[PDB]
């Protein structure tokens, strides 16, 4: 039913449903198994920085994470999103914990879109930065367990009181309006998203991440897709 | 029922509510009757271009509107918008003709908000610009007679096939997405609107006028408001 | 010779020239001597952020200064900038010690300026955003004692090896391009400048402070300008 | 002595210097001889525009050059711009005619470059956006023939009184402020420029072509560069 293109910041190594044995970055194309992947250091309890680029001339989704005072992790797909995507989709961010967890806190998240036709100076954008979520954040659609306001952050799974991560949580936030990614006369369309997450788990294996996703506008979660799908996917395939 | 700020570009004068004897432009508090106008030369089928912009410090609405090779024409009033809008709103504009008519063109639209709050760096802004309408526009809320894509521009009112204006149209469209404009940690609240557009009658009294609105999330274009109501007010109190 | 139009953050009650006995924040029009200052709690250690405002049409320059969890200080002045300014000017950062000091560290600093003109579409702008600043940034024209690169940060006024601020000092940091701030078909102009600091000072009576300055492009440090001058006026007139 | 990489807007085919033998885009690493080139259904006397962006993650340079009503031409080449430029160069526009010639004139250039670093939020930006150009413009450097305020158009070569273009010219526009292309704990950094242009020759064969180029700040116009060289190349080599 949805169509879902995600660069998953993945925390836990599910080698049975094509994980690699560490923390990864990947590009999802319609599949909670990647198409590319990329070993992520991850730091628990650290803020980090995911930058995702894409535009329609190269065709190319990249992304790049990094925490400071380290070096970063990068992984590229080279792929035409107009052959993936509806020309009208909506952006969000999605996580989930499982039997293992973690907090899967956002702290600030912007967005940049492009259109630019043939005809000269005919652009139009789409750009929307949060680096501050109120507790009624009306610009933004919460599903599942995700909610807004707590210390400003938005906190895509469910943190209990005294700040401990629950498991098997599962929320995503979208802005609320439908985002255009291709029109027939537009000459290169681009994108460029930015987030800051901290993930912190009491454990030391914490599961299960958090992506950055486009999708149809009418996605909702997946039934079942808490731990590994990221509620993203219903399945593995 | 509705809360509107407005700044109209109102091309007939109706004497018998307060407008002067000439197009004027003028800010709307609640009320067609402008708390604030100033003269207008109108160019009947040419493009122009109006610039909004207010921040919350100085709390001033200002409009100023130009053709090319013209001299502008600028009106601003001091008005606190906390004081008057909620702190969600949608913007739009709106448009009307009733038994004096014009195309109530509009070829481009941005719009720029921006609450900078008093934590460093807490930027939350949100910016859209359209310089060419598609037909499935999603990302606009189109009531009464507002329709996009014909010549990839919005046409507030009807205008049947042969380019004619249609007398007693309403049309307005607003921006899907709510815009914050208060937050209570915010230190300044800004916003930046343009538009450009193309009012064309047959006649030598074109009438009704064009005008960008801010209003409560839920707007609806009010019963009775077509030509000197502007889709905006019930009434003429 | 340089005409100066600032908005200073005045660390030290400099009475005789006419500040008020505390911490403020003033517009100065081409004096020290502020044409309108407001109350600054300033905090020494913490982080603080200023935002300053103006456009041509409201003809109102006004700042903001705040701190993390505290309340702002606003001042705003009516002055036309087109009547005190050249149409070309460069933007700056200034600051000074004397016989009491302060550390005077720039951690960010934004500016954006825009010129719409009255042809349909035409906007001249211009922006730039440092959030760290590199040994060699050959973006900045440095005077004085200012150094970029300690930390990523830019220190307007000197600072020994171990953290400590050293009297007597003053430096500025002016943006390399001349910024275009008024033009013969240009109905609306603007700018907004956004910068972090951090004065700390070892002792209870910090000096002298920190200016956001607008100057003719050529505009160098007026000698003896150390202490209650800001690095900004040749004299106390 | 110069590093130049181009983006060239050909018009003349010099099939002996590996030009093909029609209008041409084409991708210049430090050589008049185009790494890769696309065909360019080039109009006379239309207004096109060319968008050229590039991101470090991918290291794909790519431009698509379009006319209003028409089919776009396009052109990318895998090049690590690191491994190239300086880590601050100076950008521009140049042109040229020999004894074929053509009218290079500028209506608009905006260009975006962004440095996001490591620590969270650590974005350096640079965007300047020229849709009019006065007579004084002084945050380009013009060199060579190039000359602003006619018409507010940038004319990169010489045109007569009469509009005619003029033989063996040659002129050159940069921005003035040097731009910062890679830093070392820069994660990602990418630019994008945009400029329009009218080539008009009364000619059937117009010559010789715009460039938008990077090179070393103190980039200045080779010796003998009129005509096929477009004012970026020594020789043909
Ligand atoms: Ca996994
Ligand atoms: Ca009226
Ligand atoms: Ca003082
Ligand atoms: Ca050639
Ligand atoms: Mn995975
Ligand atoms: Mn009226
Ligand atoms: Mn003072
Ligand atoms: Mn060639």
């Amino acid at each position: 039913a949805d169509t879902i293109v995600a660069v998953e910041l993945d925390t836990y190594p599910n080698t049975d449903i094509g994980d690699p044995s560490y923390p990864h970055i990947g590009i999802d194309i319609k599949s909670v198994r990647s198409k590319k992947t990329a070993k992520w250091n991850m730091q628990n309890g650290k803020v980090g920085t995911a930058h995702i680029i894409y535009n329609s001339v190269d065709k190319r989704l990249s992304a790049v994470v990094s925490y400071p005072n380290a070096d970063s992790a990068t992984v590229s797909y080279d792929v035409d999103l107009d052959n993936v995507l509806p020309e009208w989709v909506r952006v969000g961010l999605s996580a989930s914990t499982g039997l293992y967890k973690e907090t899967n806190t956002i702290l600030s998240w912007s967005f940049t879109s492009k259109l630019k036709s043939n005809s000269t100076h005919e652009t139009n954008a789409l750009h929307f930065m949060f680096n501050q979520f109120s507790k009624d954040q009306k610009d933004l659609i919460l599903q599942g367990d995700a909610t807004t306001g707590t210390d400003g952050n938005l906190e895509l799974t469910r943190v209990s009181s005294n700040g401990s991560p629950q498991g098997s949580s599962v929320g995503r936030a979208l802005f609320y309006a439908p985002v255009h990614i291709w029109e027939s006369s537009a000459v290169v369309a681009s994108f460029e998203a930015t987030f800051t997450f901290l993930i912190k788990s009491p454990d030391s294996h914490p599961a299960d991440g958090i992506a950055f996703f486009i999708s149809n506008i009418d996605s909702s979660i997946p039934s079942g897709s808490t731990g590994r799908l990221l509620g993203l996917f219903p399945d593995a395939n």
